[PDB]
């Protein structure tokens, strides 16, 4: 489109964090990952300009210039809500017609084509509902990922009823994407990222019956913290590559992880926003998941 881009079928947008002081350009990023594609975290609410902000605190439209240059070399972007740390839209927005006006907002001064709910917390899921069935009104064009804690004894835990209350609703959900990391009690590897994978498909059949197979491995996605993760576990070079393999075998929808700005070696098991306390090569793990979507045609020189 005029500015807008595809994103392929199979696509690969791990995460960037906006507010980090180290943040390059988004054409610098793709050259260096390999990947034109990225999720931009996060938009929370903020006081001080009563409304979405990155981090809850830098002003939204920072980073317009760098997505339209990114645009020029045919890449895209996902704008995600949420995170670890909030306080988030939806749990400050008063009514679902205030959350929509602020979803809106986003979208609007993005043109964004896809949005990705990151929701670490406890929230009101028919509020939220509420507000996304307007924003799928108002903004008909704007595909919905959601992306939710995970673990490999029970694929989503409170996360499920989120996804539960949009398909009653009627809310569309073109992505659910597990974050498969940081259990504590088991350690974040492939072997466990399969296991959420499995379980988050029965848990999608369970909502969508009427899915097929194929329907169902379309809608999922995979997103591990690269590296050391925060309990001190580390999803190596190796279970990258082996997740890789595996969703190309299954042919998911996408694959992510969490952090671009992590994808470089550190002092051993390190937890760090800057690195990923492994001594991996500068975008290693960045360049094993490019073959996802390299297995289904997309290049970037
Ligand atoms: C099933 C279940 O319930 N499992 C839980 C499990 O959820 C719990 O662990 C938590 O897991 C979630 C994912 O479910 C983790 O959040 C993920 O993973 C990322 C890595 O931890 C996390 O990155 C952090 O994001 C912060 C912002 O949200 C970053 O903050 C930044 O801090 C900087 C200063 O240090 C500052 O300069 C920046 O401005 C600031 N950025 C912003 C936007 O405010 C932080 O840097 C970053 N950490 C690192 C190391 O990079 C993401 O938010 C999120 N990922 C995605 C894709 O959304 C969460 O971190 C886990 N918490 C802990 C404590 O491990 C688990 C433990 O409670 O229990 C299980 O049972
Ligand atoms: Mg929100």
């Amino acid at each position: 489109g005029p500015n807008a881009n595809p994103i392929p079928e199979h696509f690969f947008a791990p995460y960037i964090d906006m507010s980090l002081s180290v943040h390059k350009p988004l054409v610098e990023y793709a050259k260096l990952t390999g990947t034109k594609y990225f999720t931009l975290a996060f938009i929370l609410y903020s006081s001080v300009y009563n409304g979405p902000a990155w981090a809850g605190s830098i002003p939204l439209e920072k980073f317009v210039d760098e997505v339209r240059e990114l645009r020029e070399i045919g890449g895209e972007v996902i704008i995600a809500f949420g995170g670890a740390v909030g306080p988030y839209l939806c749990q400050q927005a008063s009514t679902p017609e205030q959350l929509a006006e602020w979803y809106i907002k986003v979208i609007d001064t993005y043109n964004a084509t896809y949005l990705d709910f990151d929701i670490a917390a406890g929230i009101d899921a028919d509020k939220l509902a509420d507000a996304l069935l307007i924003v799928q009104r108002e903004r008909p064009w704007v595909k919905f990922s959601f992306t939710l804690p995970s673990d490999p004894g029970i694929g989503l835990a409170g996360g499920y009823g989120i996804i539960e209350t949009m398909a009653k609703k009627g809310v569309r959900v073109d992505r659910v994407n597990p974050m498969t990391m940081d259990y504590y009690w088991t350690p974040s590897n492939a072997e466990n990222a399969i296991k959420v994978a499995e379980n988050v498909f029965r848990q999608l059949k369970q909502i969508y019956p009427e899915k097929s197979d194929e329907e169902i491995w379309k809608m999922i996605g995979l997103t591990p913290m690269i590296g050391v993760n925060d309990d001190k576990s580390v999803f190596t070079l190796e279970d990258a590559q082996q997740l890789v393999d595996w969703a190309i075998q299954h042919k998911i929808g996408s694959l992510a992880f969490w952090s671009v700005d992590r994808d470089h070696p550190g002092p051993t098991g390190e937890v760090s926003p800057l690195h990923r306390g492994t001594n991996d090569p500068d975008w290693a793990f960045s360049h094993v998941f490019v073959k996802f979507m390299e297995a289904f045609g997309y290049t970037f020189s």
